[PDB]
């Protein structure tokens, strides 16, 4: 089935109707102003940040286990993986742009639902990236409640529920923790035969749009173009 989407619902009915119960919801018109939406391309990431250096994690296929941690430039990832067709597979590492070129912070805001919680202030973790169209996140376990903002480009998402994480065959790899065994857009049910009976909620987010992933959900995410997320963490 699908995510419901709102439009700035109150912080109360937020609070009560899907953070408390741990409900996904795409929220709209929240995030849709911000200077980010209309100042971000890559031509103004290189303009201001392109000669510095970025952690890039480089691998054979976004689906496998082999991955090793590099060290290049804003400009030449860009031109390696973005600009021109890559050898390989390519991700910025950790995902905090934020820490590389904080000229970019005065862009966001933090949505005032995420203040909700039971951790404000400096809690809350910010992180910032851009990748390419085809970009592959496996499924896998958040350990804190999520919002993931769309800047540029549509990313295909799918939600798994907590109660459903005995048919995700999870394991624990090398980058992170609780991740699962399956391909979920190509799943081999000769091999995980449990997840084809696992409902699910998908969505296609675009920018402007901000999806709440509650904690301990699982998700899948894929880049169907070039892609600028932003995503807040909090307990």
């Amino acid at each position: 089935s699908t995510v419901p989407r709102l439009h700035r619902p109150s912080l109360q009915h937020f609070r009560e109707q899907f953070l408390v119960p741990g409900r996904p919801v795409i929220l709209k018109g929240v995030a849709d102003h911000w200077p980010a939406m209309q100042k971000w391309s890559l031509e103004y990431i290189q303009e201001i940040a392109g000669a510095r250096t970025v952690p890039v994690e480089v691998g054979s296929r976004y689906t496998d286990e082999e991955w090793s941690q590099t060290l290049m430039t804003v400009n030449e990832f860009i031109s390696k993986y973005i600009v021109n067709e890559p050898r390989d597979v390519g991700y910025l590492a950790q995902h905090q742009l934020f820490d590389q070129i904080p000229e970019l912070k005065q862009d966001i805001s933090i949505p005032d639902y995420a203040s909700l919680g039971d951790g404000e202030e400096e809690e809350i973790t910010i992180n910032a990236w851009f990748g390419p169209q085809g970009t592959i996140s496996p499924l896998h376990q958040d350990p804190q409640q999520n919002f993931l903002v769309q800047v540029m480009g549509r990313k295909y998402i799918r939600l798994y529920s907590p109660q459903e994480s005995g048919a995700l065959y999870p394991h624990d790899t090398h980058l992170l923790h609780n991740t699962s065994q399956v391909d979920v857009e190509n799943p081999d049910l000769e091999k995980f035969p449990k997840f084809a009976k696992a409902p699910f909620l998908s969505a296609i987010l675009s920018p402007g749009e901000i999806l709440f992933i509650p904690v301990k959900y699982w998700h899948y995410v894929r880049a169907l173009d070039l892609s600028f997320s932003v995503s807040f963490w909090w307990s």
